[PDB]
């Protein structure tokens, strides 16, 4: 059974990362299954609740994806549209050809993983992606950045005229019933807030220029299982638009090696091989690694039901992750107040949506 599994795959895995608190949910032929573990706040001993928030990190980009989507559905905007077109501002001369494709999808040309620490004012945003020089030309390698993705949300959101926190929480959030799910935590919601852990040290998410298009969110594990219910059918969502953004956050844009670029979601062909996504996670030592070819896929393969869709995602004291497989009707959701390294989550992912078949 789920509880089977899950108990004996999270508890070493808790054991061995020494993590301090810990949700997940599975999700087992169109209904979840919620676990809980450990303290939300160490030292209170408060614990882990299915109402605790935790930090989504990188998986926030998975919102920003289908609210992009959502935007192409509406109308509003189309990835083919330059960046310029939101943002004439951008007049240096290295913007001629980047569309909000290559800002979707990390293939701008090599905008850095993070926005510099020292950009503060919207005047230094600006500065940055002026005084940007591209490594290669658009559309030829993947950089995984917040940078650039950040950029694609806050650029998607300006036909509509609403802030991205009001068109994320009117486009995506209220529709789907996320009524835990925040970009800014509202005071009243704080008691549920958990800590982050970093070595030993209580921590949240710093603030940074486009944090919240990037790595903002925070969820509940019951919102989370929501989430991933909704990417994994998105047909049965009565919002059309909201529907059709959610199917192109899982179209395939790009191929390299064994994976396909999505909007926030990554996909790979279902079955997969556990090695092909434990080692893709790893840590990229060497510069060459952060730069991968991709091949385009013109027109987009629209979203495939045998596929492996997950991601990642981290902060200073939050590791976690989301996957599933369409084709399966299964899914999980991981999320820890410590971020432990990324291949012991897929790992532990693995195993438990691997006995469920």
């Amino acid at each position: 059974q789920i509880n089977d599994i899950v108990h004996r795959t999270i508890t070493p895995l808790i054991e061995q990362q020494k993590i301090p608190g810990m949700a997940v949910a599975v999700i087992y032929q169109g209904k979840p299954y919620y676990f809980t573990w450990g303290y939300a706040d160490i030292a209170k001993k408060q614990p882990v609740t299915q109402q605790t928030l935790f930090e989504l990190g990188s998986v926030s980009k998975t919102f920003t994806g289908v609210l992009g989507g959502d935007a192409i559905a509406r109308g509003e905007i189309k990835l083919s549209d330059p960046a310029t077109k939101y943002w004439p501002e951008l007049t240096a001369k290295q913007w001629n050809g980047i569309t909000l494709l290559h800002l979707a999808t990390y293939t701008a040309g090599g905008l850095p993983l993070q926005v510099p620490d020292e950009v503060k004012s919207s005047s230094d945003l600006l500065r940055f992606y002026q005084n940007w020089q591209p490594a290669w030309a658009p559309g030829t390698q993947r950089l995984y950045a917040n940078s650039s993705i950040g950029l694609f949300g806050a650029l998607a959101v300006k036909p509509s005229g609403l802030s991205f926190e009001q068109a994320m929480q009117t486009r995506v959030f209220q529709p789907l019933k996320l009524n835990h799910t925040w970009i800014n935590v509202p005071p009243p919601e704080e008691k549920n807030y958990a800590w982050g852990y970093r070595e030993g040290k209580a921590v949240h998410v710093s603030p940074g220029a486009l944090d919240a298009e990037a790595y903002g969110v925070k969820s509940t594990i019951e919102d989370m299982a929501r989430w991933v219910r909704s990417n994994m059918n998105p047909r049965d969502i009565n919002d059309k638009t909201l529907q059709q953004g959610i199917q192109l956050a899982q179209s395939r844009y790009w191929q390299t090696g064994d994976m396909y670029q999505g909007l926030g979601w990554e996909m790979l062909d279902w079955p997969v091989n556990p090695d092909s996504i434990i080692n893709g996670s790893g840590n990229k030592i060497a510069l060459a690694a952060a730069a991968h070819p991709v091949k385009a896929i013109t027109p987009p393969t629209p979203a495939v039901r045998a596929s492996w869709v997950h991601k990642t995602g981290a902060t200073g004291g939050f590791g976690s992750y989301v996957a599933f497989i369409p084709e399966k009707e299964l899914g999980i959701v991981m999320l820890a107040n410590k971020n432990y390294p990324n291949p012991a989550r897929v790992a532990a992912a693995w195993q438990i949506l691997n006995a469920l078949q």
